[PDB]
């Protein structure tokens, strides 16, 4: 059916707190072409900042920053939240290599720079570049969160981000700019009650919707995660209503953040980033949350289009696709390729009807092109490019068909 096929089915990857190489993102893609994935989500600002451009001269405040003293910058603040053994940054030729080679297998390349929370890199290198207390104060002074009152830094991250985003237009659909969290550091895991308590949940709105009409201004579908939209239910504070929603969880005790049903009731669009699918790199059964074995096991427990906190089917909410996600919530943890790797499986076979059929095989064999040539022809329109995962066998007969007429001209 054409409308399962038309959903998107993302694997996130976090190279924003953890570096991966070039191949090992490579990898992750042609596994993701061969299980029927639509998407890569490509987390490169998440604590810390790994994507540097060829330029990038920043213009804000009045006044400009050289392009080698912000690569400078933010090769310091990376290197301040986690000085990776393996990498600090992907390049601009790096991160161009890997969407048109995720381009040449069908999979789309959603970037991800996240802001105003998880931004560790992004404050050190304000500092650094003479952009004095970029941070969120409140318990104490945050280490991953910009304060929206200061202008300097604001200005900064908005020409910084637009940036990237320059970067990202035309080359790819979607552009995460996040938006998941405000100072929980600091608020003992209480952004959104601080921000309401302080009056400044105001301007964090202002502050998405600007990174909403930044993207689209460029082209790009904006895309945030659910927790800073409608906190509470309540809508004294509106949104950008285009922002393709990230939805992974309605929250926990105190932590009351709007339901996927009062999203749906505002026209949210959801990409259903269930909490559930989650793994974090080197979590074991005894610590509790994502762990190897209950993410394996929820790729079959929850439905492929359950909302978290939500009942499925009773409760039926209109999804784009859904986003199983790899996290490094400390990136010193080994990445097990194998692992994610089992994990993308998994999802991929509890779900045959959403998920497209391996077509690396299909590929190999065109790459290889007179009663001779009407074989050749004839096996040529045989081929079917619309089969999902169920019909590997049928799409396998395609194949070797056409390998036949090959063979044989
Ligand atoms: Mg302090
Ligand atoms: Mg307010
Ligand atoms: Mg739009
Ligand atoms: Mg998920
Ligand atoms: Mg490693």
């Amino acid at each position: 059916h054409m409308e399962k096929l038309a959903k998107n089915k993302v694997i996130s990857i976090d190279a924003g707190r953890k570096y991966f190489t070039l191949n090992q993102l490579k990898r992750i893609v042609d596994k993701a072409s061969e299980l029927g994935y639509s998407d890569v989500h490509l987390l490169l600002g998440n604590d810390g900042l790994r994507f540097l451009l060829d330029d990038m001269t920043i213009t804000a405040n009045g006044k400009t920053y050289a392009s080698d003293d912000v690569k400078k910058a933010i090769i310091e603040g990376t290197k301040a939240y986690y000085d990776d053994p393996n990498g600090t940054a992907l390049t601009q030729a790096e991160v161009t290599e890997l969407i048109e080679y995720a381009k040449s297998k069908d999979i789309g390349l959603i970037p991800a720079i996240n802001s105003p929370g998880h931004m560790d890199a992004m404050l050190v290198a304000m500092e650094k570049l003479g952009i004095k207390n970029p941070q969120a104060h409140f318990d104490k002074v945050s280490k991953t969160t910009m304060d929206l009152k200061n202008e300097e830094a604001m200005n900064f991250v908005k020409a910084l981000i637009g940036k990237y985003m320059d970067f990202f237009a035309g080359k790819t659909k979607i552009f995460n700019f996040g938006t998941d969290e405000y100072a929980n550091d600091a608020t003992s895991a209480q952004g959104w009650y601080y921000l309401k308590w302080y009056q400044l949940y105001g301007k964090f709105a202002e502050y998405a919707n600007t990174l909403a009409a930044m993207a689209k201004e460029r082209g790009l579908q904006p895309m945030a995660f659910n927790d800073g939209f409608y906190y509470e239910d309540k809508d004294d504070v509106q949104f950008d209503k285009d922002v393709l929603i990230s939805y992974w969880s309605k929250g926990w005790w105190g932590y009351n953040l709007a339901s996927p049903q009062y999203l749906a009731s505002k026209g949210y669009k959801f990409l259903n980033t269930n909490g559930d699918w989650y793994y974090i790199l080197g979590q074991k059964p005894e610590d509790g949350g994502g762990f190897l074995k209950k993410a394996i096991e929820n790729t079959g427990k929850t439905p492929f289009n359950q909302l978290a906190s939500t009942k499925y089917p009773e409760v039926d909410l209109p999804t784009v696709g859904s986003m199983l996600s790899i996290w490094a919530d400390r990136p010193s943890a080994e990445y097990k390729e194998e692992e994610i790797f089992e994990l993308m499986t998994a999802f991929a076979d509890h779900n045959k009807d959403y998920f497209r059929a391996n077509y690396n095989a299909l590929r190999e064999e065109l790459a290889k092109i007179k009663e001779s040539l009407e074989a050749l022809d004839a096996a040529k329109t045989a081929l079917n490019y619309n089969l999902n995962r169920n019909k590997q066998a049928e799409l396998d007969t395609l194949v070797a068909n056409l390998k036949a007429a090959l063979q044989g001209l």
